């Protein structure tokens, strides 16, 4: 049994150690759904990393506009391919377009992939849509038969290969079945947003990831699914897995969490904010109704905003934005705003697939971290939790329990 | 890398800096969406701004029709062609039809842009219905190839340019393009809402979704960005809170007892400044309390994002201080009560930046003791909120923006 | 831009003047939603009032039975046709069917269209099934290229024209494309039971209805959407947008409507009944156990009943029913039986559409009305509703507020 | 402009008039559905009470198996044949097949019919599947122009026919026709419910929708129109109310606690005047209270518009005083209990007209204090309403219809 590294920002461990090798892997997704962009990373991560050499093969487009598409993440291609980088095989459409007199068999693009191999040392190459090359050439028997020719070729030569294909979920193996492991790239739209998923039925004769799982993209396309106060009279009422305030509509925690961090900058400690609601003007003249100084608790160096409306952006892409936030900053304690606005128009196994995310990433990596939100939690979620808080009736947050044990059982009595 | 701007409202900031350049960009809608629209429009925006000239191709519609399309927005086109500036193609199929005898060298159309293109020298080009010549030409075959060296032409020339095509399905043999703009119309219920989806720019910073839009004189399309307190005064008690300028208010309550309408003194102050469900009927009501309405003046029936864009220019058109939105309730519904409407959310945004007062009002489901808030539930981003109702009974609820009284 | 009113009951002000002129207009719908009926209604509006003479062409029908169709909503066609009213151009088919000997270009039939307008003066010519000619020649090509150049034709001339053409929702464009303005008549079914409704997706260069609204027929097609006590303790409780009757079962309320209205015959403004229930024999000993008399109350020119059970009639044909009998009789005030009824079998939207209309339209012809209903609103509907109201329990009416003040607040203390 | 009457039990009326006259109407179902028994019956109602003669055209259907057919209903027609009035036309696919050389001129057909109506005087014809000849003949071009001449022809005529073709879809290649009927058979859950839509009669008067309907001896089919209370007695306390023989009563209790049978002695009062849940077991169960059964006489497994029917006419049979109906609970269920079943008030609506008296059976849910009064919820129609059931609990509801003492 074989296999083959691919580094992608969190795919290789669902394959559990990549692609395998001297075998041909198919990908097919839907139009728009990054499957050459899976191509080009794939191979830009073997030159880079493994320094091996790549052939890039395009039917539906051309060079000079796959390099400009390349170069949007911030890769230099051409100029770095004068090293003897990876090889891009020309095999756009003349314009004029083609005439026939006869039948083909495509031997000059498969012997022309070979000889490119065998000068450039490749030991990977990926191949952009072969049904354009259906729709290329309007004779849907040889081609069949000729792609067969090359995959199979190319499990002879052993090298690493790819090739990206063309109503997602539903009948989906396009018209090119003649594979031997595959991935297919979904991007579902339900409601009015869009989730960009990648699911592994099987690769054939390997280890493999049990289903599918979401993805978004960056430089180069990312996803990592599986893992495994101060202030206040603060611990008199306590005596991490990050604090919870869960609370009815003006859940004022916006308090508990200002000073939650603003204790933090007194101590030295690093602290960021993430806030998904106010104007973070009348964030802090709600919390500068406390008297606190965040734009002076602030001389850079110590704390970023830059709010987010949650609706705005994706679920994940959010995630995303704070994980290389704090991955850029290294926080020691940060606090999330409302909760609530993500417990709501969104099905809410997306929502606590995020919140088991977030929590199980600030967790252990040993930050501490506050969550608020409000309710009408009624998201019923229990679990991992820890800690949660004559006529008229003030407001009055209290514990159960946090850690073991110790804290204040009964409220304020 | 680069990129076009279109300066049509509001589509510019979600392709995040507008339609891709040297590049052909497909457009696709069912039948009856406004794709030619967004074309004309397009071509219309980059002369008028940029002076930069520009060609409509047109099979479908006919050239002194859509002129006389144009018209509706207020625009002359036939000025703008005898300027010099843009010139609209007639592609359309001669009426009298066509005989065919063999294969086709599509290479007339094409040299005739190319032409018209290096002539104008046009920067911009829009190509309205390539399918009709799939209603005309019943061989798929060589259109490939022709629009295929088209677009590759075009991109030679470099030239920005579009293509239409004709409900959530793909693309009816239009063959794959390199950036990829789907608007569809939705029909739900028994209304119909009509949103852009931009399914890729390949290459490019890009925004997520679909994204609902409604017409004016061009289109128009929802994006998502972003004496202490003047107000009423109300006698006997006088704001326990005021209502901060920047503020709105929530008086949320079991059923439309706030006929008092607090929103009285709201536009009191206002008009003391002096600054600016039948409201006739209401308006004989409203001179029940002994206010001066003779003297002050010196729903299914729109979409959702009507409402809003109609305000949106009335706000724009009159400079309020501090206005209020009449039993938003009768907005949640009519729409059936699981349909959550962000658009709350939209608006409360737009107040938060041109100093703008608003006040809201709601009417809630049951009565006593409900733990349950808000019917299909307005929580926070809402600043002032208040409750409603023996006798009826007002109360406050929850804040810390400020601090006071907790009401009974 | 252009526009030419129609005068269809309520049809013009969603297409806010009228048909496009100079443009071919296509009407689409599935088989049995009144296509032809919209032609013949449009066109007879158009002689009868803007005396704009009409063409009717028509491929499935016979003239005969064309007449005889449009004589049941009361119009008599062929003795005014000699007038010079409308023309039908008959292209019926010949029975006997036609044999071929080669292609054909339906010159023979546009060319009579332009002398039959040209010869009647004609600005409005309809056209009914043209699908009929896809299915009456069984070449699918040309038919295509000749109604095309039959509507470019139209638009030359400047005429104002209809089509008419044959799954309501899906799909829906049938397979003649080739129009500049479409309007699609589906009447959809749910449940167990049929709404008509128009939709207009959009008129080209020029305004349209933002959307889909339901009719129903009379004496031409109607829809009208887009808006915009005395005796008893009586007023001692209380110190017009109608008045609601919420209650459990057995809400009694038939005495606090019967007597609203009977005192109302007394005082001499004008009142009428409007019961969906009871057989109304149990109406009036339900209300001739209170003592009062109504088939005594009524010497004719005064009040009129015949009532009607909700299920066997749609919610909407009942809201044209008491439109003109509100209409026919012009009542001061007047009260309605089991809102309850019509609460349920239907989707809430139905219903509310329903109440609305009901509400917005006696809210404003300043008539008073009174309403009914039975609980388990549960409907939970708010707004505009107005007034509304030792062992044993009895029943105890008392109200919340009217108006904008007084009452008593308090219920029987 | 007119219209015939076609005297089928209950679709006279949904037509509002019967079928049209001098047009051809299509009658079309999914094949199983009882399009053909539409059809003969059709023809034997005219010829049976009109004494207008009948013209059948069966090409599915063999002639004598159409008479074995019939004697199902107990009605002789090759007695009718011989009488000179109904024929029944046999075009019947001869079983041998066919072979084909061309084209053809389907004429032989069409002058069949009009000789033999013009021999019969024919005023009534039905055509049973124009499909089979699809099913015949591959030719689906030519079948057209012959079906068009044919209903033309007959309309020259102008006698009433019927075309009969074979869920909810369309009408599978049988063309528009100027009137038509679609018989639809529904399947639900586990069961099948056979229902009539009509889609249109152009140019006339028509009811609106798909009404449900059964077979008997002809078809059945369910439209919509519309001591000074004798009744029980029941000791200790005798009637507060009585519950007016034109009333019904309504007793709604948790579980069938109701076993006591208040209608023992509303059955009394019947015998009194003399006037007429294993029920055998019940009627042993019955015996333990002292009343005199043995002396007395001197629900899945049926559809509900079945039980409907069936009771119809066990009401038609034996003019009862008074009856009740057992356990509606369970009537209600067996079905899901979100799928609303008008039925209740159709017979309420009998009750009304012809004097007869009902009782109504049924088991609420819980138990104490429940705002919700009945289930699926039955409202106002019924007259007498009561409630039932620390100890058991009767209690009045409320009525005005009367007034009396409010129950415990
Ligand atoms: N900066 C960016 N941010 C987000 N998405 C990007 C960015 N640059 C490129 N993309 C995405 O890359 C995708 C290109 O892949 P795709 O559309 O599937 O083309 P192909 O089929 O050739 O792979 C586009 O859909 C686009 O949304
Ligand atoms: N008063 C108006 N209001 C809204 N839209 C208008 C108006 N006048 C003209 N238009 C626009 O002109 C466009 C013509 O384009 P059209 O061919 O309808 O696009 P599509 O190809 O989607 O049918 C219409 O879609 C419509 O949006
Ligand atoms: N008095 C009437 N009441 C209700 N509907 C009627 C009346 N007279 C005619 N109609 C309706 O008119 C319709 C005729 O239009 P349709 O069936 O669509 O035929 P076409 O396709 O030729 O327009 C019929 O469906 C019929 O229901
Ligand atoms: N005892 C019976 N009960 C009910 N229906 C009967 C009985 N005997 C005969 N029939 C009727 O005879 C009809 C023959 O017509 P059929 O060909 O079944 O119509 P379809 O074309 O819908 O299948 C049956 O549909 C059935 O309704």
């Amino acid at each position: 049994v074989k296999k083959i590294p691919t580094m992608i920002e969190g795919f290789d461990d669902i394959s559990h150690g990549g692609l395998p090798q001297g075998r041909t892997t198919l990908v097919s997704g839907t139009s728009g759904t990054g499957k050459t962009l899976f191509a080009v990373q794939f191979l830009y991560n073997g030159i880079t990393i493994f320094n091996e050499p790549g052939i890039f093969v395009t039917f539906e487009e051309s060079p000079q506009d796959i390099i400009k598409n390349a170069l949007s993440f911030g890769w230099n291609l051409q100029s770095l391919i004068d090293q003897g980088k990876l090889f891009i095989l020309d095999a756009s459409p003349d314009p004029d377009g083609q005439e026939v007199a006869g039948d083909f068999d495509l031997s000059a693009l498969i012997e022309r992939i070979q000889y490119a191999i065998r000068k450039y040392k490749a030991t990977r190459v990926s191949i952009d849509s072969v049904t354009a090359v259906f729709q290329q050439y309007d004779a849907a028997s040889v081609v069949r038969r000729e792609i067969f020719r090359l995959a199979f070729r190319l499990k002879q030569l052993g090298v690493t290969t790819i090739m990206t294909t063309e109503g997602p979920v539903a009948r989906f193996g396009v018209e090119e079945f003649v594979s031997d492991n595959v991935v297919i790239l979904r991007n579902v739209l339900e409601g009015e947003r869009r989730r960009r998923t990648v699911e592994i039925l099987k690769l054939r004769g390997t280890t493999h990831m049990k289903g599918e799982y979401p993805f978004t993209i960056n430089n180069g396309i990312n996803i990592f699914p599986l893992g495994a106060s101060g202030v206040k009279t603060l611990d008199e009422m306590c005596g991490d897995s990050i604090i919870l305030a869960t609370g009815a509509t003006g859940t004022g925690k916006t308090l508990l969490v200002s000073k939650f961090l603003e204790t933090g900058c007194q101590q030295g400690e690093r602290a960021l904010l993430f806030a998904y609601e106010e104007s973070r003007a009348q964030l802090s003249r709600n919390a500068s109704s406390w008297g606190i100084d965040f734009e002076e608790l602030e001389r850079r160096g110590l704390l970023r905003i830059i709010c987010a409306y949650p609706e705005s952006a994706g679920l994940e892409d959010h995630l995303q934005i704070i994980k290389s936030e704090i991955a850029d900053f290294k926080p020691s304690r940060v606090a999330i705003d409302s909760l609530s606005a993500l417990a709501r128009g969104v099905s809410n196994n997306a929502f606590r697939q995020f919140v088991i995310g977030v929590t199980g990433f600030a967790k252990q990596e040993e930050i501490t971290g506050f969550f608020t939100n409000t309710t009408d939690t009624e998201s019923h979620i229990e679990t991992i939790t820890d800690t949660i808080l004559r006529g008229e009736m003030s407001r009055a947050i209290n514990v159960f329990k946090m850690r073991g044990s110790w804290h204040d059982k009964g409220i304020r009595e």
